[PDB]
């Protein structure tokens, strides 16, 4: 199941694994990745990701941004 693989990668990026990925949670797992990326790239990739600005994506909204962009 598509879907199914799709929440794997979430509860992957959500290192505190409370159903909400955050810069900080975001960034480590970025870095464990073995990819380098700004705090800016970060950010932006966040708020571009942040619809409701709350500053954190949950999953609901990471399947938005994960389906489309
Ligand atoms: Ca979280
Ligand atoms: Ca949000």
């Amino acid at each position: 199941d598509s879907e199914e693989e799709l929440k794997e990668a979430f509860r992957v990026f959500d290192k505190d694994q409370n159903g909400f990925i955050s810069a900080a949670e975001l960034r480590h797992v970025m870095t464990n990745l073995g990819e380098k990326l700004t705090d800016e790239e970060v950010d932006e990739m966040i708020r571009e990701a942040d619809v409701d600005g709350d500053g954190q994506i949950n999953y609901e909204e990471f399947v938005k941004v994960m389906m489309a962009k």
